[PDB]
């Protein structure tokens, strides 16, 4: 039913203890990063948040992060999900700690929710109370500060973003207009933590409203 | 059966009477445009034509217009369809008039047609007799002049475009090679109205030919 | 079962004996190329290899080559497959010879293989012993030299590329990170022919390993 959590899952994972020199150059890895952890999951935004959480729980940084066209439900294989994260580290131990943190946060952390009882529409309104290096890489987001991670289908997202910015003391840090590779739209809002929560609640109310009466 | 109209439908709609300042800046809205109408439908090109028709029937202009990867049949939700149009206006009344025009033209206007009796292949060959601001935004298209809107799968489209340019007194204004986000290919042809109709008929004949015997 | 060949098929084909002048200009065709062969198939990489083989078997060159978003299984129509190749030639005879070579190599040539018995995961590890103009267009690849064509889902591909570069005397010529329009990842490796075969075998072993135990 509406507001129930969609539980994402890790679909594939591997650790490259020592990345090949040639491939390392093509990947433009810093000198210190010669160990690489690969992970794929069926939910892109939840995974992006987990990767960022990983850069707080270990000596890792995101080397690569991209989502798939049309999402997991139209993926080329079960191992693909709709994302691939490559975490880089100085050694296999740090990489595994990072990956462990990613697994924990993909299975029991930030999660999309059903916008309706029909369960054909999904959205994400999540507060990252303390951003790590990854999310703070984005222009407008400072390392350690909080943020609201808002994701929804094109129209729900546009309406909801406007509705969030009017509900709390927050600023638009990054706006990803529709479509993303997955055909969703996304926004990263900044400000106080309590304010970000507020924004998330207003976002949710907007998406649910459209879910109930999509055409007024 | 072949040549039957595919009837598209509006999947979601909303009006933002007064857009948030911050969001307005990120959207780069002109000073006069502070009211915003959002609409999503299951057919991208038909919707693009409706939006353009709207800029003739009201004091609106298209702020944003983009289609989804792999189309409506592989959309993330029923409200997404495969397009989102954001119409901008000076006030909610103009925006609603624009949206009303969009609805009318999405339900009873330009429409794709089945290329075969199997109904697994679709195309669009439509004459926009008088283009509005939106379509005329495209390089080569003058405000008010006519044009042929041709859309078909990669090969059908390439063959048909060539076939249209040989059938009537027309020029290639814009060519969108495959794939578009929806995996179709498209062309906007220019010239006299009667000539555009001619181009549409030759386009159709080419697509049907391939539909009957795809491999000669 | 695992390692069985996926047999691709041509989905649509046509020859334009004499391309329209206007369209020819928009396509930026060289003066000598005024005949054009169009072909679409359900497998993009196999088709890219066939097109390249065609530039060896006839006086043709690839005018256009692009794949579709989310692949054949989520294509807009059966004629679309997931690729469109436009071969350009000086006359219809050369174009038809090129197309004949493309058909033969799409039906009985380079072919993806199932990574698992479930047959939900596919990969490509193929040695092009003598590259033609098309593949050698890519920076790092010399006309006539050999190469390994490696393709797999995001994680399988990353792991396998690293694994290939460690298995044989080869260099990374081109790396296409995930996702491609089809949501796969790809690599073109260079070096001796025997070495390329080696790389293909190590690639395959890596993809199969992940297929058996995707999460270690």
């Amino acid at each position: 039913p509406a507001l129930d959590l969609i539980r994402p899952s890790v679909t594939a994972m591997r650790v490259i203890a020592s990345v090949n020199a040639d491939f390392a150059r093509e990947l433009k890895l810093p000198p210190h990063i010669r160990s690489l952890g690969l992970i794929s999951a069926d939910s892109d935004d939840v995974t992006y948040i987990a990767a960022d959480e990983a850069t707080k729980q270990a000596m890792v940084e995101v080397v690569y992060g991209r989502s798939l066209y049309a999402g997991a439900a139209h993926g080329p294989s079960p191992t693909a999900g709709e994302v691939l994260i490559m975490l880089g580290g100085p050694n296999p131990a740090e990489v595994r700690a990072g990956l462990d943190a990613m697994i924990a946060h993909i299975e029991n952390g930030a999660a999309f929710q059903w916008a309706n009882d029909a369960q054909d529409t999904a959205f994400l309104a999540h507060v990252v109370s303390r951003t790590g290096s990854y999310l703070s890489s984005t222009a407008g987001i400072t390392l350690g500060d909080p943020m609201a991670y808002l994701v929804a289908p094109p129209l729900e997202a546009t309406y909801g973003i406007d509705a969030a910015l009017k509900s709390a003391d927050v600023q638009l840090a990054t706006y990803v207009p529709p479509p993303s590779e997955t055909n969703y739209s996304a926004a990263f809002l900044t400000g106080s933590q309590a304010a970000c929560k507020a924004a998330c609640n207003a976002f949710t109310d907007a998406v649910l409203e459209i879910a109930r009466n999509p055409i007024q």
